[PDB]
């Protein structure tokens, strides 16, 4: 597959770079801004289906998973949420600035809580605090499947999916987790991370484990 690659926004990257460089202590919170969004994905594929029951049908199933890949040190975080299509995957991740983007880096410099991110929603680039390469995965009803990647770079690629499992509906968040950050492989680090932080959540979280028998 040919893949396309494109520049960031100039203040996204600016942003990138006060999360990778500028923010220490308390990296737990990408969580809780990741299983936000993929509520918030959730949220919207339940209010369509109100009025279009049939857009359930590609995945029945309502539901958050996280999923530990010890051997590739991956972090993956998936919902059966609405889902984005090739556009959006550019638009919403990369070439557009959403409104807020430059506001929270001034917030952040005058002296702001890093975990207020997801109040000038941009929760999204949080997950820099532990990782420093990420594959997003989209399923949207209305495109096919494909793969976002951003290495933390200037520029970032979209390419039609053809190498990894299919989703029905949603989106999964490939987080290549960093040396240092790999205590987000464990069963009972993400099990307490989630307990703290994310009492309120509509929807099942799931959490996926791998046990030798013995
Ligand atoms: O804009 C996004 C943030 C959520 C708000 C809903 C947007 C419409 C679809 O958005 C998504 O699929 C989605 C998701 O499922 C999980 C995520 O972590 C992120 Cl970042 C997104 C993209």
């Amino acid at each position: 597959m040919a893949s396309e690659t494109f520049e960031f926004q100039a203040e996204i990257t600016q942003l990138m770079s006060l999360i990778i460089n500028t923010v220490y202590s308390n990296k737990e919170i990408f969580l809780r801004e990741l299983i936000s969004n993929a509520s918030d994905a959730l949220d919207k594929i339940r209010y369509k289906s109100l009025s279009d029951p049939k857009q359930l049908e590609t995945e029945p199933d309502l539901f958050i998973r996280i999923t530990p890949k010890p051997e590739q040190k991956v972090l993956e975080i998936r919902d059966s949420g609405i889902g984005m299509t090739k556009a959006e995957l550019i638009n919403n991740l990369g070439t557009i600035a959403k409104s807020g983007t430059k506001a929270f880096m001034e917030a952040l410099s005058a002296g702001a809580d890093v975990s207020m991110i997801g109040q000038f929603g941009v929760g999204f680039y949080s997950l820099f605090l532990v990782a420093d390469r990420v594959q997003v995965i989209s399923k949207s009803n209305d495109d096919e499947q494909y793969i976002w990647e951003s290495n933390a770079g200037g520029s970032f690629t979209v390419t039609l999916d053809e190498v990894n499992e299919r989703i029905g509906r949603g989106t999964i968040l490939r987080l290549f987790l960093k040396d240092d950050q790999l205590e987000y492989l464990e069963e009972k680090r993400i099990k307490e991370v989630i307990k703290r932080h994310s009492e309120f959540v509509a929807y099942p979280i799931q959490l996926v484990v791998t046990k030798e028998v013995e």
